[PDB]
């Protein structure tokens, strides 16, 4: 319904806006890009 | 928030759209072109 759909909409928008250590980009970078795997290596791969 | 985003977007949309005596474009032209200040003068200058 409207209440839950709007809460989800607001939550999505604010998590997208957030640029913290647990932001959307920080939490999604583990899967596809930009290859932050492993930690402190010359050549990096995917943690996928 | 997303609802606040919508509210501000609507407000700025009508502000840009209308051209009343409080016209946003007219009041913003002061800081630069089209050389409004001063009145009744052949040569003007930037109001800022």
């Amino acid at each position: 319904s409207l209440e839950q759909v709007s809460n989800l909409r607001n939550a999505l928008y604010k998590l997208q806006n957030d640029d913290g250590p647990n932001g959307y980009e920080a939490i999604a970078s583990f899967h596809g890009a930009p290859k932050l795997c492993p930690e402190n290596a010359t050549d990096r791969y995917a943690c996928c």
